[PDB]
């Protein structure tokens, strides 16, 4: 595979957005996949509807901002038959009534693909798919402060994973521990957390904080 990927050059990500006090993370890396994928179908980039997914599918297994999955959020715009754009159902980060409109829909998905549980796969995945929802283990109070560099928290997790984030890529930088790896996440949290909004996550130490345990694209 490349030693880098960007899918943000290519086109593939909307930006950064914030999913508020509402525990919706889920819909955000579900709309970041499908929008890269939409994007390779048809090459337009439309950014989605995240308040569709929190108020629409908790038939397909979700809670809205009690929790969700991205593999059940891809089943929904499968099963439903399409997902409305941003601009025509906006999020307001609190879960109400369904609102889906067909005559808005914008996006669609013929299913999903379950990425083996190793880096290695994952790599894969990126370099030759798009960004890649993965979920991974922030809760520490590391990854609320972090400004700049490789995130390393020895005290995460690989197994119990909490937050629901997209990879859009991989890279690489000299650092003091030679620890040098990482994966380019694009968070929910707006602009202002992170690095305009992204984290640079250790690469290939052992699945930090459970990277590659649950990742998955959807099928367009
Ligand atoms: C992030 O905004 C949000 C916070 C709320 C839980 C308050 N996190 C999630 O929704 C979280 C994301 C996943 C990808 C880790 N989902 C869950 O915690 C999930 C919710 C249920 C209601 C579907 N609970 C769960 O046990 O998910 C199973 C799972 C977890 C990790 C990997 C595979 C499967």
């Amino acid at each position: 595979a490349p030693r880098s990927v960007d899918w943000r050059e290519k086109g593939y990500v909307t930006p950064v957005k914030n999913q508020g006090q509402c525990g919706s993370c889920w819909a955000f890396s579900a709309t970041g996949a499908l929008e890269g994928q939409m994007f390779r179908k048809t090459g337009r980039l439309i950014s989605l509807s995240e308040q569709n997914l929190v108020d629409c599918s908790g038939p397909q297994g979700n809670e809205g901002c009690n929790g969700g999955l991205m593999d059940y959020a891809f089943q929904y715009v499968q099963d439903n038959g399409g997902l409305d754009s941003e601009e025509s159902y906006p999020y307001e980060a609190t879960e109400e009534s369904c609102k889906y409109n067909p005559k808005y829909s914008v996006a669609n998905d013929a299913g999903f693909v379950d990425i083996p549980k190793q880096e290695k796969a994952l790599m894969k995945a990126v370099a030759t798919v798009g960004p890649i929802s993965v979920a991974i283990d922030a809760g520490h109070e590391s990854f609320l402060f972090y400004k700049e560099g490789i995130y390393f928290e020895p005290d995460c997790s690989s197994e119990d994973m909490d937050h629901g984030v997209l990879v859009v890529g991989y890279g690489f930088e000299s650092t003091e521990s030679d620890n040098n790896k990482y994966w380019l996440v694009k968070n929910s949290w707006g602009e202002e957390w992170g690095m305009g909004g992204y984290v640079k996550m250790a690469k290939d130490r052992r699945n930090h904080c459970g990277i590659a345990s649950a990742a998955s694209y959807p099928t367009v």
